Order: structure tokens, then C-alpha cells, then sequence
């Protein structure tokens, strides 16, 4: 029910739009039996109503070939009526219209710029000759003839708006030229087809803005007022200033702007007289919406603020939207990215009835979003949005955008290849072979990143699951953390468990705690943020804990988010470790962190990774299942896994044949992953010391290593060492003994 | 202004918001705003006296107004017009009512109990929804486009108590705009076990709010404060989102180190408008997640300097000082009660602390049945069983169990289907063999 | 045809002294565009709705001496997160620096570049789409880089036949 007013009701009046293949730029052609129910007769003038309350009149005529349902017209009523192929208007009768005495037309510049010779004679005048056709206000029509076909703009009619053209009918087209731009951007308005995502957002808002003017009445009927404030509040990017553009070119009624901080004044007294002309500008143009666009600027809470000219501004504000003179045909729309800072007194019954939030798009309204803004761009047929829309986790429609736009520009740089740029012009051959491949889309996708996670980024090394040896229980444990609850939603649904969304790796150091973390940043088809342990603490009271809700907020938005607490026995300790630690602002953050992992919030898609050395001074209650349940131990390779390392250190690499991993690997029992590495880049330097000796003497005389050869692996190993030493094995060793120990008996079993 | 009333006396002069134009005169630096102030002080009370001209005023904020604005002579009376009862906002939607057209089924005595904290542009939000919903129960008749509304379709156009119910959903009061969480929905049939916990957190804000009466012949005031400590993951916040949802009073959910700021004096500021937040929505369920991150022992930190300790004054005085007490319920969650300060622990604070253990042996069959009831299982798998082996388990390591075995179940099912596509070119339930390889995982969260 | 809008929003971060004032110069002297500079401590205004005002007249002023290259200095300063924000002038100051860049009325053929030290203290919302959309860094001169910048300032200077530009670089 919150929908139906989206929903279309299907009329006889509706029909799709088809392409003509007689029809003029005055004519409409309409199937028999659908001329029948519509008790219309050939030669009959019609009402056209398209998109953006965009008017046009013709003549309904008789098509056998014509579908039911469609209706067929020029290029030219689709542009007056701003609609394509495939969209739904509506045609109803349009009688008492009356032959024009005076009509006044005017030519777009970049039609005539060069045309010199008379345009009435040349154009006009045959097109009208015994034509009768039938023509409103505003509308473009091209007129072929001359040397060039030239537009004209119907800027004034008598009678108006409607009118027909007879043969004593007054053609005259002397005036100033129409702009190119003035046009362009009358062809580019927002309307609610621009919105993508936001269907029950854009039901709220037309429910509350378009239903009342449209069908006072009811509202009349049920005895209710009907709501007057509309609050628009999400995160920037969203398309709230959109959706005011579209309710604005939309709507029948009288719109007013009013950005935040330019009603300021100096002077006493000036920025209320600011905002009470615009109001009473509003009244005396009924009905009539106004957009305080960045509310939070003008409107802050009155206890919080020092200063008397914001107070005196929000309590006019206050008065204005509900004050002992009511308001009755004004509304009044605002938009602001936090809406907690306004006071509390707006955002009430009266004033600022209802709060919509224009949230993050989902996959299949992000989808539509592409769809949307992709319309104008040329795309190749390899081109698929469903796979851009399914690899933007994180993105926002300003992303999307912001991704079409690149994709854009890659694909010229394409073609600035083949051109030496300094030509005056671009060939027209190299324009037409100029369009949006996929590929663009893809280095798009590689360089795009969502605009809420642009302090939250780094480089990381672009680590594979290949570089990895080893570690294969755990390498696909980690890919179906991640993978599962986003590729696979509806099975989760299905068995009606939620997933699981906590790891944490322990273990000796040089293991690969933070290269599988490397792995998953780049591999795993979700958004990454890294956090250094010490990253979030602050000198100031409550700053530390604060920057604990900023980072998982911010995961929050960007769903699915995996987050990455490296050393995570910084920020996780047992709490009451010492009497006085920074006044108690150590246990006071974890405390945080506990209710963000599991607190009185809905779950959403963040993943919970963190890497500790030392696992056994971490809070108990952080390891409890739900915030990090899954614990893993990264142990030193054994034989067959330190094999793995040496491969994957080596493959890149070039090395001879005769040197022995399986040998390699025995003889280096305790050695970590990062033990294994060492000695490989110890060969390397060794060779690059033996390559740079070599062809020093080669220049010395006239004033050698392709491969890391076995007495480089052997001279590398004199200088290998142990790192981690036998003692500290034990203490890993221990801790991953309680969980065994635990769980209790082994082996369950089910009885019988 | 003052002369045009008192040239037509009798008159009546209303200023609206007054604090906009009458600030203290010690505050305020803006001369042009102090020279306003002392003009109203002179105008209304002053050597040339008024001629019978009545002046009235309308303010959020009475204390903001200059002190010399309230003694008599200037602003005579004050007027506390203040959020209603019961009995009052059901005579406000009696008043709403007349104009509006309702059906006969709709029940004003139900909409009034159900509305706790709403005053009367909350009420008036809550009719216009309401008519809202009804009009959009009639869209499927008309059209958007139609040049006007069937005769029938409006006449057939009524509020009925479907449409009141489904606003009472919506319903929120306007003071809790910003104190308003998602709660992931959780019922009282979602907690297993802790049913003498279950029984006395629902008497605790049922008993004051529907029988008043029953206090006033026993003589004794109401019990208000709950605290819940126990060992991770056994059921303290999901008693409070039960609560959030079950419970027939407003809630307030408050993080523990949300309230403190950089600011000296704001920290304390945040707890008297959190309290003050609750006591406008009375009833009002105020809970403290984490509670020991506020509510620490005096003396601990050296240097923090004193904000923290200061923090902790401010609940003491609200919690329990010189004023009446109403129905705000405060519940806290805590880890580690050790570390509580005992002011915030005696009677008239927080009298009823409530242990929360590991669950027995009988308990962990109704958790392992809770999480259980919309899953499709065997019914070859018997949860008897699998409580009887987990003994030191938790409610979270219960439910870490069931969520493993749902996702080997998973892996299974997408491994068949790769299989399908495969040869091309299952699971109905989680079955017995699931849980038994998720039991191999499983291990106690918290040691002896 | 292509059918996009060109990015309008230029972000140039890195080290005091990096240059990035000369790109942006050297940018709007080759480019047919005006060069018009702001500075973000003298956009400060104790009076209230004046700096604001000053935001408007530049961009005002930009708009009509198109083509143009609008550059503010120190970013940061004139505009820092609004929630960390406690003065009431700055947080206005970032709104209407917002509203400038995008609203209801979209600028045209303006181009807004800006130069910060520390990217991270600007508002999130400045660093969205269609407004500083991409961010250039001007890191710290290379050994080849600087020994460059020497050639280029030394070049009017008269350099005997014993200096060596590179060995200055590399002691630099
Ligand atoms: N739902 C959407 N459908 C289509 N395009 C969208 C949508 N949301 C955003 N966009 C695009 O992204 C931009 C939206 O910017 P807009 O000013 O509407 O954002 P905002 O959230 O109101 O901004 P801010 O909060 O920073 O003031 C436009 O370029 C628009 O084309
Ligand atoms: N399984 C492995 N395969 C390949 N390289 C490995 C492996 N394990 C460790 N390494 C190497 O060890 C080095 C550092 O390892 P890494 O950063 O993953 O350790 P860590 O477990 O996070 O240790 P620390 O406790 O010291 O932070 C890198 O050079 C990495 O290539
Ligand atoms: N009695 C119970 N019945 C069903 N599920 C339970 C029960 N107790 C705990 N759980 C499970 O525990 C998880 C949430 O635990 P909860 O938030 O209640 O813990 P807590 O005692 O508040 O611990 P913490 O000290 O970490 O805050 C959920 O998965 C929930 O299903
Ligand atoms: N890349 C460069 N090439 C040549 N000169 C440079 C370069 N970077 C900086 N300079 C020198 O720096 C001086 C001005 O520095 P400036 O650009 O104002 O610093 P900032 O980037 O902090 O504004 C100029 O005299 C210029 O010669
Ligand atoms: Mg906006
Ligand atoms: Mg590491
Ligand atoms: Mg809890």
C-alpha cells in the first residue's frame, strides 16, 4: 500500500510510444479499435500530455498496422512531449480549439547560424500552406527547406494556449534568436524518472506533495490536513537536491529556493526579514513549495548555540512554519545530511511533518541508477550493467555518476592515442568510432572507490591467494565468510540463520596473519577498511571512544564492509589491567567496541577480522561468539607447507633447475614464512652483487647471472636464522591447547 | 505596538517566542539585544503604568527569559502547560475527532492508552497518518491523473481502526526524534529459558502503568531499577530488546560512552537532557548498555581532569535527589559488576540486581529449540542430546553451533548445484551429520 | 557526443612549497582562462554572513570573467568537518561553499581548483562527486624532478663551464 501511488492504473487513454512511418510533425496515427473505445473520429483534434507537464495538440488519424496499446509519432512531437520510445502518455479530446489570429515564432541559433535569407518565405509559409496544423505554446518543430532544416520556438499564440493555423492566421518571426543553451537545458530537466533506488522515498514524497494538489478533494472529504514539512536527510550523494529538482520541474505550483547560509546577513534584523519575504512570497503565490536546502546551516539548536542571531533566526523560522497565522497552501521541503543537529522543536507535527530517508542504494537500485544514467551514453552490446551494478558494494548514486563519467573518459583516452591531439578539429570518422566499451567500465570499476570510505583508504600490495603457500583450510574458510551471505542471501533465508561475521588469527610472527588480510582486500568482492591498533586513540576525553563509532559507522554504510583490526591487542585488553591507565579511557573503549559489534542495532553485512601476537590478553567478552566467534591459529608451516612458501616466493622469480625446494624446505624445520623469505631475497642480493661485479669489470677492460644459481641459495643459508625461538612456540601452543581442552570430549556423536 | 493596545483598551498583546527577544541582560553581549530587553522591562512595568492592557507570552524555555520579566507586576502568572495524561489525550482525540469521519468500529479509548508520551501534535500526526492510510486504501480505485474522484469512492472513503492501528505502529513521540534505534525485532519466544527473569521484567513496567491504583491502597511506591550481570552471551540484551518491542512502554537505548564529550561541562549536560528525555515520555524504559563504562567507582583515575567522576554525580542526583520521582525504569547491563560504584547499587537506584548464568541443562533444550523453530531441521536430530553434552555452553555458543551447521548445510547445497551446472554442460533441511561436524568446532567461550 | 559532463573539481595536496600554486597558475596562463585566487584566512570574517557573502562575490565575479580558474589556499583552514566543527561561521562557510559547487542552479564552464596540506581534515561531503570529484597529490621533488627545477630556474642565469647542476640535485 505504501507504493500504490507509483503503481499505474492501467486507462484507455494510455498508450505506448511507437515510432512513425508516415506521420508528420502535426499528425498522430492510433489503431481502429482503439479509436472505437476512445470515441474518436479522424480529422479530430487531441490533448497530448507527456513528462514534466509537457503539453502538445495534433491530429488523431487511422493506422491498421498500428499495435492497441501504442501510438505512433515523429521525432519531433516526442521531443515536444519530452519522451522516448517505449514511454506511456496520455490522449484525450481537445475541443473549442480556435483558428490562430496571431502567432509568433522564433528560430534556435544553431539552425540558422549561417542562414541569412528570409525565414518566413523560406520556411514557415510552406509548412503552413493549407495545413490547418495544430499548435500550442512551446513547442519545437523542425521545418525542412533551404539549405539546412531550421527549428522554431512557438513563444506566443492567440488565442493560447491552443490554436490552429489557419490561412489568414498571422505567421511572423522577427525577435531576438532563441539561445542554444537556453534550449539544451530545457531539454535536460530532472524528473521522478531521474530518481533510481528511492521508490518508496519517491511514493512518501508524492504522497505528501503531488496527491494533495492534484486531489484536494479527498483530503476535503476524509476531514484531515493533509502533512505540509517534508525532512529529506542521508548521507551526501544520495539525491536529495535531486529529488527537489524533480519535485520542482515536476509540479504545478510555485517554487522557491532557499540555499542555507545565503540568508545571513550582517545587518540586525535582516536575515529573519530574509526569511519572511520568501515565505510571504510563497503565500501570495498559492500553492507554492519552498526547498531550504542545507538545513543544518540556519537551523541549529537553539540550547547549543552562543550566538543571539542564529537563536533569534531558527525561533522565526519556528514562527513561520507554525506560528498563530497558519500557512494553508505551502509546503515546505528540506534536505540535510544530519538531521539529529536541528532542533528539536522543527522537527515536529506542523513543522516538518515527516522524515524521509534517502538511504544507500542496494544492488537492484543501484542497477536502476546505471540504467538511468547510462540512457544518454552510446554502449556497446558487451557492456552489461548488472555486473557493474553487482560490483559496486559500497557506491552511492554521486558514485555511480562519478564511475559513468570515468568510464567516459577511458574511453577517449582510447582514441587519444590514435590522434595527435593538436588537430584543430576532431575527425568525424574517429568520433563515430568512439563509444563506451566495457573495458572502460572495468578500469572504471578498478579506479572507483565510494566517496564515504575517501580517509579510510590505502595501498595495499596487491597480495593473490596464490602468493600464498599453505594455509588451504583457511584460505577457503575466508572466501565463503565474505562470499556466502552476499552471493548467496537467499539461502541464509531459507535455513533462517544469520551468518557468521568474526575471525581472528593468532599466532607466532611471519605466519601470514596480515598477508591473508592482503589477500581479502583485494580478492573479496566487498569494501575494506584497515585499522592500526593505536589508529583510534585520542588525548581528549571522549574523542577515543567516538572514533570507534565514526569507523563502524562507517562499515555500516558501506555494507558489505570487512574490517581489519591489526594488533588488536591495542585496542582489546581485560579491562582492569591497572588503576590508571589514561583515566581509565582504555577500558572505556572497549567498551564501545563491545555494543558495536553486538549491541540494540540491526545486524548488518561487517565482517570483523582482526590479527593478534598475543592472543591471551584479549578481553573474554570480545572473543564471545557474535563478535569474533570463529578463532583461527596460524602455526608455523610444517614440511609440506614450507614447501608451498618457497614456490610462491620463487615464482616470479627466475631460478635454475638444479636447485632442490624439497630439499630446501627439510633442512629449515623451525623457520616461519618470513624466515623462508629472507633467504630467497638474500639469494637475490647475492646475484644482483655478482651481476653488478661482473659488468663493472666488463667496462673496466674496454677502458653474466640469468638466474639465482645453488651457491647463492647455499650462501644464503650461512646467514638464516630462526626467528622465532622455541620457548616462544609454547605460549602458542598453550593457548590453542584451552580451546581443545574446552570443548570437552572429542569426537561427538549422535546416538544409534 | 504597546501604544497602539493601550490606545484601544481593552486589549490583549501576545508575544510569541518570547526567549527570541527577552534573553538575560547579564548573558547577552549584543547591545541592540540588552536595549530590547530593558524597552520591555520599562514598557510593561514602568513609571507611566499600562492602562489595562493584558500581556501574554508562549516559550520552550522559561529560564532562558531575564529574571526581572517574571516578578509581579511584569508577567504576573506563569502557566505550565505540560504533556497529558491518559484521561487528557483521549480528550484531545475526542476534540480531533468531531470534524474528522470515522467508521464505527474505530475504539478512541484504545488509541488513547496505546499513545504513552505523545502530546497533542503527536496525536494530531498520529490522525493525519491515519487518514493517510485510509486514502491510501482507496488509491487502487482511482486514478492520479483523473480530473476528479468518483462520487462513490468518497463516500465509501472512512477511518476505520485498521488505519488507527497501523498509525499507532508508525506512532513515535516527537521528543524521542532523535533518541530512536532499529531493534532487530526479538520476542519473548526468542529468549529460551530465564523465566522467572521473563516474569519479573514484564510485571516491573506492566504492574505501575495498568494498575495504579493497586499502589495507592497498598501505600508503597513502585520498584524502578534493574541491573543484569552474568558471564558474556547469555541473554542480558536480549531481555532488553524484548523489552524494546514487547513491553508496552517507551524505550531509550543508550550506549555507555555515548553521553561524554571534549567540552567541560557538556558530559554532565547529556545526562540531564537524556534524563530529562525519559522523565517528558514517562513511562519510559531508560537502558544502559555496558553500564561500567559510566557508572565506574569514584577515586579510580587519577586524571581524566574529574570528568568521569563528575559524570557519575550527575546519575546520582537524577537517579535518586530532591525531586518526584515518575515512571522512568532504568535497566543496566553489565559485564563486570565489580567495578560498579555502590551508590549506583542500593535500593531506590538500582534495588533488584538480577543474575544471569550459564544456562542449565533444561535451559539449553529451550535455547537449542529457540533457534530452532523457524530453521527446517531433521527430526531425526534431537536437541536432548546436544544440551546433554554442551555443559559449560553459553546462549551465544548454542547459537554459534546452529549457525555452523546452517552453513555447512549451505556449502553443501551450492556445491550440489555447481555439480548440476556442471553435468549439465538437494538439501531440503540441515540434517544429522551437520551438527555433528559443527560440534568438532565448538568450543566454551567463557572458562571456569 | 560522448555524452558526459568533464570533472569540475580539481584537489592538489602535498607539502608546503611543492608548486602547487605554479601548476595551477601555469594552468590558467596556457589555458584561455582567468586566474582568480582566494585565500582562506582572509575569507575569514568576524561579522556574521559576511564571509559567506565574499564566497558569493568571487564566485560571482568568476562566473563573469569566463572562461576562469577559481583557486583557494589552504582548503583546510577555510573549510573543516562541520561535526568537528564547534564555530557556527566555518560550519556556514563549508554549507555554502556546497551549495556554490552544487544545488538546484548547476555552475557552468567554472572550474574550482583547491590546494590543502592535510586532504583528511576537509569535509566529506566537499570530497563527493561533482565538487573536488578527483585529487591530485604534488609529492616531494625527485632527484631527476629537482635537478629539472634547477635547469628551469637556472636557465636565465649565467652557469659557468665547473658547475654541474646534477651534483647539486644530488647533495639537495
Ligand atoms: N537516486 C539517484 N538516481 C539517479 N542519479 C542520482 C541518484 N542519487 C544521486 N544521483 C546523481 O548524483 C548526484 C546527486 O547529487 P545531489 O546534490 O542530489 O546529492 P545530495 O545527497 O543532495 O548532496 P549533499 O548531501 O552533499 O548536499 C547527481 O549528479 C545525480 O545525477
Ligand atoms: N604462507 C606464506 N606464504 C608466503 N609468504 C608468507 C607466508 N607466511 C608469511 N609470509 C611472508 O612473511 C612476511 C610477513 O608475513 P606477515 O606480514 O603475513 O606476518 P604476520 O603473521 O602478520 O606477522 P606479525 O605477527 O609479525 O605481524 C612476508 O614477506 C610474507 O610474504
Ligand atoms: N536465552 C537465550 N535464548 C536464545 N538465544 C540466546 C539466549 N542467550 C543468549 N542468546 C544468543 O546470544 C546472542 C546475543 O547475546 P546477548 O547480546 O544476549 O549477550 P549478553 O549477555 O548481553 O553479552 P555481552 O556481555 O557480550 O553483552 C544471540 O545469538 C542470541 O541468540
Ligand atoms: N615543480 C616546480 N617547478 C619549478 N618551480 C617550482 C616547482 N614547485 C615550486 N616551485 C617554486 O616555488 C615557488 C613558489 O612556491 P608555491 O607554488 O607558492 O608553493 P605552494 O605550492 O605551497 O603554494 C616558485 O618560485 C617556484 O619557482
Ligand atoms: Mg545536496
Ligand atoms: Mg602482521
Ligand atoms: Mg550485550
Amino acid at each position: 500500500l505504501s507504493t500504490a501511488i507509483l503503481k499505474q492504473k492501467n486507462r484507455p487513454n494510455r498508450l505506448i510510444v511507437d515510432e512513425a512511418i508516415n506521420e508528420d510533425n502535426s499528425v498522430v496515427s492510433l489503431s481502429q479499435p482503439k479509436m472505437d473505445e476512445l470515441q474518436l473520429f479522424r480529422g479530430d483534434t487531441v490533448l497530448l500530455k507527456g513528462k514534466k507537464r509537457r503539453e502538445a495538440v495534433c491530429i488523431v488519424l487511422s493506422d491498421d498496422t498500428c499495435s492497441d496499446e501504442k501510438i505512433r509519432m515523429n521525432r519531433v512531437v516526442r521531443n515536444n512531449l519530452r519522451v522516448r520510445l517505449g514511454d506511456v502518455i496520455s490522449i484525450q479530446p481537445c475541443p473549442d480549439v480556435k483558428y490562430g489570429k496571431r502567432i509568433h515564432v522564433l528560430p534556435i541559433d544553431d539552425t540558422v547560424e549561417g542562414i541569412t535569407g528570409n525565414l518566413f518565405e523560406v520556411y514557415l509559409k510552406p509548412y503552413f500552406l493549407e495545413a490547418y496544423r495544430p499548435i500550442r505554446k512551446g513547442d519545437i518543430f523542425l521545418v525542412r527547406g533551404g539549405m539546412r532544416a531550421v527549428e522554431f520556438k512557438v513563444v506566443e499564440t492567440d488565442p493560447s494556449p491552443y490554436c490552429i493555423v489557419a490561412p489568414d492566421t498571422v505567421i511572423h518571426c522577427e525577435g531576438e534568436p532563441i539561445k542554444r543553451e537556453d534550449e539544451e537545458e530545457s531539454l535536460n530537466e530532472v524528473g521522478y524518472d531521474d530518481i533510481g533506488g528511492c521508490r518508496k522515498q519517491l511514493a512518501q514524497i508524492k504522497e505528501m506533495v503531488e496527491l494533495p494538489l492534484r486531489h484536494p478533494a479527498l483530503f476535503k472529504e476524509i476531514g484531515v490536513k493533509p502533512p505540509r514539512g517534508i525532512l529529506l536527510y542521508g548521507p551526501p550523494g544520495t539525491g536529495k537536491t535531486l529529488i527537489a529538482r524533480a519535485v520542482a520541474n515536476e509540479t504545478g505550483a510555485f517554487f522557491f529556493l532557499i540555499n542555507g547560509p545565503e540568508i545571513m546577513s550582517k545587518l540586525a534584523g535582516e536575515s529573519e526579514s530574509n526569511l519572511r519575504k520568501a515565505f510571504e512570497e510563497a503565500e501570495k503565490n498559492a500553492p507554492a513549495i519552498i526547498f531550504i536546502d542545507e538545513l543544518d546551516a540556519i537551523a541549529p539548536k537553539r540550547e547549543k548555540t552562543h550566538g543571539e542571531v542564529e537563536r533569534r533566526i531558527v525561533s522565526q523560522l519556528l514562527t513561520l512554519m507554525d506560528g498563530l497565522k497558519q500557512r494553508a497552501h505551502v509546503i515546505v521541503m528540506a534536505a540535510t545530511n544530519r538531521p539529529n543537529s536541528i532542533d528539536p522543536a522543527l522537527r515536529r507535527f506542523g513543522r516538518f511533518d515527516r522524515e524521509v530517508d534517502i538511504g544507500i542504494p542496494d544492488a537492484t537500485g543501484r542497477l536502476e541508477i546505471l540504467q538511468i544514467h547510462t540512457k544518454n551514453m552510446k554502449l556497446a552490446d558487451d557492456v552489461d550493467l548488472e555486473q557493474v551494478a553487482n560490483e559496486t558494494h559500497g557506491h552511492v548514486g554521486a558514485d555511480l555518476a562519478a564511475l559513468c563519467s570515468e568510464a567516459a573518459l577511458q574511453a577517449i583516452r582510447k582514441k587519444m592515442d590514435l590522434i595527435d591531439l593538436e588537430d584543430e578539429t576532431i575527425d568525424a570518422e574517429v568520433m563515430n568510432s568512439l563509444a563506451v566499451t566495457m573495458d572502460d567500465f572495468r578500469w572504471a570499476l578498478s579506479q572507483s572507490n565510494p566517496s564515504a570510505l575517501r580517509e579510510t583508504v590505502v595501498e595495499v600490495p596487491q597480495v593473490t591467494w596464490e602468493d600464498i603457500g599453505g594455509l588451504e583450510d583457511v584460505k577457503r574458510e575466508l572466501q565463503e565468510l565474505v562470499q556466502y551471505p552476499v552471493e548467496h542471501p537467499d539461502k541464509f533465508l531459507k535455513f533462517g540463520m544469520t551468518p557468521s561475521k568474526g575471525v581472528l588469527f593468532y599466532g607466532p610472527p611471519g605466519c601470514g596473519k596480515t598477508l591473508l588480510a592482503k589477500a581479502i582486500a583485494n580478492e573479496c568482492q566487498a569494501n575494506f577498511i584497515s585499522i592500526k591498533g593505536p589508529e583510534l586513540l585520542t588525548m581528549w576525553f571522549g574523542e577515543s571512544e567516538a572514533n570507534v563509532r565514526e569507523i563502524f559507522d562507517k562499515a555500516r554504510q558501506a555494507a558489505p564492509c570487512v574490517l581489519f583490526f591489526d594488533q588488536l591487542d591495542s585496542i582489546a585488553k581485560a579491562r582492569g589491567g591497572n588503576i590508571g591507565d589514561g583515566g581509565g579511557a582504555a577500558d572505556r573503549v572497549i567498551n564501545q567496541i563491545l555494543t558495536e559489534m553486538d549491541g540494540m542495532s540491526t545486524k548488518k553485512n561487517v565482517f570483523i577480522i582482526g590479527a593478534t601476537n598475543r592472543p591471551d590478553i584479549i578481553d573474554p567478552a570480545i572473543l564471545r561468539p557474535g563478535r569474533l566467534d570463529q578463532l583461527i591459529y596460524i602455526p608455523l608451516p610444517d614440511e609440506k607447507s614450507r614447501v608451498a612458501i618457497l614456490k610462491a616466493n620463487l615464482r616470479k622469480s627466475p631460478v635454475a633447475k638444479d636447485v632442490d625446494l624439497e630439499f630446501l624446505a627439510k633442512m629449515t624445520n623451525g623457520f616461519s614464512g618470513a624466515d623462508l623469505t629472507e633467504i630467497c631475497q638474500r639469494a637475490c642480493k647475492l646475484a644482483i652483487r655478482e651481476s653488478i661485479e661482473s659488468e663493472i669489470r666488463r667496462e673496466r677492460e674496454r677502458q653474466p647471472v640469468p638466474e639465482i644459481r645453488r651457491d647463492h641459495f647455499e650462501e644464503a643459508m650461512r646467514f638464516a636464522r630462526r626467528s622465532v625461538s622455541d620457548n616462544d612456540i609454547r605460549k602458542y601452543e598453550m593457548f590453542a591447547q584451552t580451546l581443545q581442552q574446552s570443548r570437552g570430549f572429542g569426537s561427538f556423536r549422535f546416538p544409534s
